[PDB]
């Protein structure tokens, strides 16, 4: 494999997140270039299964996807991507860093995520796990799509019958629109996973947030139609939020929170 790397090239400087899947670290590869690294706990999971993740990352390059730099096929395993300076989007929004992110900033992010997903769309691949916990931010509020390793953020047909399409990713993206607009709170407040599947299949969807323009709530409701083929594309979503403040909501003025 030409992606492969000799083990002596990686300083694993600082630790970041642990778990039953392994762990990930901030570090320095090749002396020069700073990088993120994901390990594997040899006891908990298998090599050929955990390495099918990298397989996918190999065949995907796009400026709004996290870039796999390198791999290490022997335990302890190391999948090695670029490093993103500002951590998870979830952490960013709840964080003091995003006490002051007004709609303008938030909608641009959604546009960059969208573009990247519109790429995934173009490549006939499927994420199965789109939510602010798997979006990374870097300098200038660049956002990128990741995948580390359930039901509020995924569409019914997927949760139930396992029909995980790109249209399951559109739904969740709609739910991600609620994270960006709430400063990274959880969806379905005072609701728990089994009460969610009822209300949703019964037809319950979330209301337009405080001070979030209804244009965005309608977009979410396009994201969350039950008939999947009549949810919109990431091609359309991208162009939509790209033009949001010129074409859809140019009246817009800020306020307390958005
Ligand atoms: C730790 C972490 C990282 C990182 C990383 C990382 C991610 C991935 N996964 C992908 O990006 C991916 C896999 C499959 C498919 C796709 C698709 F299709 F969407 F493109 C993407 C593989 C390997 C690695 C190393 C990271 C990077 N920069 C800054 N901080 C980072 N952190 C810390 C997280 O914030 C606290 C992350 C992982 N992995 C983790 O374990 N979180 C708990």
């Amino acid at each position: 494999d030409a992606w492969e790397i000799p083990r002596e090239s990686l300083r694993l400087e600082v630790k970041l997140g642990q778990g039953c899947f392994g762990e990930c670290w901030m570090g320095t590869w090749n002396g020069t270039t700073r990088v993120a690294i994901k390990t594997l706990k040899p006891g908990t999971m298998s090599p050929e299964a955990f390495l099918q993740e990298a397989q996918v990352m190999k065949k995907l390059r796009h400026e709004k996807l996290v870039q796999l730099y390198a791999v290490v096929s022997e335990e302890p395993i190391y999948i090695v991507t670029e490093y993103m300076s500002k951590g998870s989007l979830l952490d960013f929004l709840k964080g003091e860093m995003g006490k002051y992110l007004r709609l303008p900033q938030l909608v641009d992010m959604a546009a960059q995520i969208a573009s990247g997903m519109a790429y995934v769309e173009r490549m006939n691949y499927v994420h199965r796990d789109l939510r602010a916990a798997n979006i990374l931010v870097g300098e200038n509020l660049v956002c990128k799509v990741a995948d580390f390793g359930p039901i509020k953020w995924t569409a019914p047909e997927a949760a139930l019958y396992g029909r995980f399409t790109i249209k399951s990713d559109v739904w969740s993206f709609g739910i991600l629109l609620t994270e960006l607009t709430t400063k990274g709170r959880v969806p379905y407040p005072g609701m728990v996973n089994r009460e969610v599947l009822d209300q949703v299949e019964r037809g319950y969807r979330m209301p337009c947030p405080p001070e979030c323009p209804e244009s965005l709530h309608d977009l979410m409701c396009q994201c969350w139609r039950k008939d999947p083929e009549e949810r919109p594309t990431f091609e359309y979503l991208q162009a939509f939020l790209e033009d949001y403040f010129t074409s859809t909501e140019p009246q817009y003025q800020p306020g307390e929170n958005l």
